[PDB]
């Protein structure tokens, strides 16, 4: 492999980051010693690795610790927890009985217990009842956070005693999942692939704590081939809302290394924005997540209604909502009011069957016009003249005249009212003919005749004569 080296003495502090109580602390580069914590109470000092481990590929761990100058019964606590996890490589376990291993997820390791914790939180549960007062070195399963004691890897370890450092070897088997731990003279073995789950890459930690008792507790000459785990990007393709619409596009890559993400093109969506990491940027021990955003596509229907009469907007529905979404309009309700307002229909290109919003606009016409209704008046001259004697009583059947009729047609807007009237039409002309009054048996009448009269129009008033007969 690429990324695979060998951290040296020298180089303990470029790929090791001092936390707490161990901050306060040079690593002496003349004994190549890094105090985790002093001899003090109330103390939590670690060594987070900074970059990551592939829990797939072999390492090897070398180096002497030092547990303290006293032991439990003499005041002396709490150990030296080795840690495994899957989450941050800043993240380092709970102090006390959790030894620097509790209270993570998916956390495992080895400690070397210098305090019986009997009690249990809900960080830890007791240390092993066959090791009551006594020192031991042990596995630890942190998975469900509550970090339990490998009962079965439980073997007793040398009292701490005059601040001496005792060599320490914890190497790896990426394939078997095997872990081979050396604490001066005795050997631990465990099978650490039910601790690896799935993640081939591990957060490393050597934490150390102490509590009302407590010790000087130190590293020196730190030796750890190991192969540096890839960087992760995970990329998203959410909406506004947070639900997903696109399979999210998880990468991974040798750390300070050049990753890419790409912008989808995804149908029913605008891309906003990105938000979280850089699209462009290079490769890092922790898991960089980029987020895309996009806007659901929305369409535009416009129906505008036109009084074709005026030529003008009678009015327009706008439309707007989801490219596939039904806008659930109908022309019918809107066309109505105007029908009913005694408007005629023209045209509707509008679709029956409803329509859907798409990425490109709809446009609608409904042509209406002023309804127009042609009727037809009629009106008629009269010529009536009436033939009585000076009693006004009848010499003869009044002479009624054919009638001279005339018809205009009248169209009738039933959006306005107004009255189109065309040319008042002669049906049958424009004169009255002569009528020659009877010649009554022993009278004379006063008007032999009745003159013909011309130039009768629709306008022209009945005419109403009355020739009135004398004796003799
Ligand atoms: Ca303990």
């Amino acid at each position: 492999t690429s990324r695979d080296i060998t951290v040296y003495p020298k180089d303990f502090l470029t790929y090791f980051q001092r936390n707490g109580s161990a901050a306060g602390f040079d690593y002496d580069l003349a004994t190549y010693t890094q105090t985790l914590t002093p001899n003090k109470a109330s103390q939590a000092g670690n060594v987070t690795l900074k970059t990551k481990v592939d829990m797939s590929q072999n390492f090897t761990f070398t180096g002497k610790i030092n547990l303290g100058d006293k032991a439990q019964n003499a005041g002396g606590a709490d150990g030296v927890g080795f840690l495994f996890h899957p989450g941050d490589t800043n993240v380092v376990g709970a102090p006390g009985g959790a030894a620097g291993i509790g209270g993570v997820n998916g956390a495992f390791g080895f400690k070397l217990d210098t305090y019986y914790n009997g009690v249990g939180e809900n960080s830890f549960t007791p240390d092993p009842s066959n090791f009551k007062g006594k020192p031991f070195g042990a596995f630890v399963d942190g998975l469900n956070g509550q970090a339990k004691t490998i009962a079965s890897s439980a073997q007793s370890i040398s009292e701490p005693s005059n601040n001496n450092f005792v060599d320490f070897t914890m190497s790896y088997n990426g394939a078997t999942k095997v872990m081979s731990v050396t604490y001066g003279g005795q050997t631990w073995t465990q099978d650490v692939s039910s601790f690896v789950g799935t993640n081939q890459a591990m957060s490393f930690s050597i934490a150390a704590s102490t509590g009302a008792f407590m010790n000087l507790q130190q590293l020196r000459n730190v030796n750890f081939t190991y192969t540096v785990a890839q960087g992760t990007v995970i990329a998203n393709y959410v909406d506004e809302q947070g639900n997903t619409i696109a399979q999210q596009e998880t990468t991974s890559g040798d750390i300070d290394t050049p990753y890419v993400t790409s912008q989808k093109t995804i149908p029913g969506y605008t891309f906003k924005a990105s938000n979280g990491a850089a699209t462009s940027g290079n490769y890092a021990a922790n898991d960089q997540t980029v987020n895309y955003v996009y806007t659901r596509n929305q369409g535009s229907i416009d129906v505008t209604y036109i009084d074709q009469t005026t030529g003008q907007t009678l009015s327009k529905k706008d439309l707007s909502g989801g490219t596939g979404d039904s806008s659930n309009y109908t022309t019918t309700d809107t066309i109505k009011s105007y029908t009913d307002a005694g408007y005629e229909l023209v045209s509707d290109n509008y679709p029956s069957g409803g329509t859907v919003f798409t990425d490109t606009a709809q446009h609608y016409v409904v042509n209406l016009k002023q309804k127009l209704v042609v009727s037809s008046e009629q009106k008629q001259v009269n010529e009536t003249i009436q033939y009585v004697y000076e009693d006004g009583s009848k010499a003869a059947d009044d002479y009624n005249a054919p009638p001279l009729n005339f018809t205009r047609s009248v169209t009738t807007n039933q959006v306005t009212g107004e009255k189109t009237y065309g040319d008042w039409q002669a049906q049958n002309g424009d004169s009255f003919g002569e009528v020659v009054s009877p010649t009554i048996k022993g009278e004379t009448a006063d008007q032999l005749k009745i003159d013909a009269i011309s130039g009768i129009t629709a306008n022209s008033a009945d005419i109403q004569k009355k020739v009135v007969y004398k004796r003799n």
